[PDB]
């Protein structure tokens, strides 16, 4: 997992890349329950990515789920904005669901200037696909790392082995900015410019989260149980 | 600003440095919490306004655009002070030199959460044996990166603002790296220590969006900072 090369992470992450899923209404002849269905089924998709990012079912099932606990908006945040990003002021949530800030006032539409914002940054910065699939593992490992509130020998074991691997995803994008030709100034620069937009990403979640709390509904935010049920897979 | 050499910017970014507070309260009294770290969080933010115009380029930026990054910033401001000075002080928070506290004492007024959020940003830290030049500069970084994305418009004014807050996140960048080359670190150790400085950013981000939900529950008028009391501070 961690002997993998530069060139071999990408083929990997790009491998993993979930499909685009659709929403589910009839287009011939409800926006909170369109979103919410699509995000459920995205989630499904999400935990088959989740395995395939190199070296994270090298790590306990508990601290699996709790990666994806902590990170799951964050990822379907951010895959939002990538699909976004060649529709300005738009957010493609599915192909045939398209929405302007306009549809987003029906519940949101702060969440969705936040979003649309991001989109707009990554037009700007022209973000590529393997930058793309570097940032999505990036917050898979990261965004829960810090809150492991235990120090048995096997926490500190899968700590290191987890800041391991985003040490590799750092030489990955490094990589890939020397490939395109960056100079050294550049490629650290740029390095530094996608990793800040983590914690605008990491905002957008939490302010998601908020809402997603407040409708006091059982299911809309996914159980460690439930996680555990979709990520403890038999063979 | 711009033009500012490395260790310009440094020299520039310690000499700003905000002092370190004393907790209020009668030490030959009895051993209230909340509204100690209140008073202390108060009397902070005005000597934050001041650190702030010292960060180069920050006082090149609109009135309205420097509320706006320290309407966003000024918690996480406080959060990243707060784990610095308490790095060396193992499972402790200290708030002020007159104020230590431990997780216990954080269980008397939802506040154990945060304050072990906290104390494990500090662990990280201390791991990572933060250098107080790469602190002051991961603070700067704070206070223009957390706001740039919802500034919500694109007037040419605030194209030329945006522009010149990642102009100065660039020189920021640089002076990190150069921190790190100074230090005898390889450009691989370099660009990885970058990478696990600035992902500890949206941690911070996330420690302040549930710190900004206690105070927003609270429901007293002045507990937010308004934007016209930070306009006349800043004026
Ligand atoms: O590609 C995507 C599909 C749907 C979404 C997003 C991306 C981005 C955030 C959205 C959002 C809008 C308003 C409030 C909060 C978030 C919405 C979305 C809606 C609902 C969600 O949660 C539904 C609950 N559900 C239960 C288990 C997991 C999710 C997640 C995301
Ligand atoms: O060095 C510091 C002084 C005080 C603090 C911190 C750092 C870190 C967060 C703290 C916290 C504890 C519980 C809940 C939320 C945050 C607490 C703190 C307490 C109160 C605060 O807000 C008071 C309101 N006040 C009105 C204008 C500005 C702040 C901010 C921070």
């Amino acid at each position: 997992a961690l002997s993998l090369t530069a060139d071999q992470m990408v083929s990997a992450l790009l491998d993993a890349e979930p499909p685009i899923l659709y929403s589910e209404y009839d287009p011939t002849r409800s926006m909170m329950g369109l979103l919410t269905n699509l995000a459920d089924r995205e989630l499904v998709h999400m935990i088959n990515w989740a395995k395939r990012v190199p070296g994270f079912v090298d790590l306990t099932l508990h601290d699996q789920v709790h990666l994806l606990e902590s990170a799951w908006l964050e990822i379907l945040m951010i895959g939002l904005v990538w699909r976004s990003m060649e529709h300005p002021g738009k957010l493609l949530f599915a192909p045939n669901l398209l929405l302007d800030r306009n549809q987003g006032k029906s519940v949101m539409v702060e969440i969705f200037d936040m979003l649309l914002a991001t989109s707009s940054r990554f037009r700007m910065m022209n973000l590529q696909g393997e930058e793309f699939v570097c940032l999505k593992s990036i917050i898979l490992l990261n965004s829960g790392v810090y809150t492991f509130l235990s120090s048995t020998l096997k926490s500190l074991e899968e700590k290191d082995h987890i800041h391991r691997v985003l040490d590799k995803i750092t030489d990955t994008l490094i990589h890939l900015m020397a490939k395109a030709g960056l100079t050294l100034q550049q490629q650290h620069q740029r390095l530094a410019q996608l990793l800040l937009i983590l914690s605008h990403i990491r905002h957008m979640s939490n302010k998601g989260m908020e809402h997603l709390y407040s409708m006091k509904s059982k299911n809309v935010v996914p159980s460690y149980d439930l996680l555990l049920e979709m990520l403890d897979a038999h063979r």
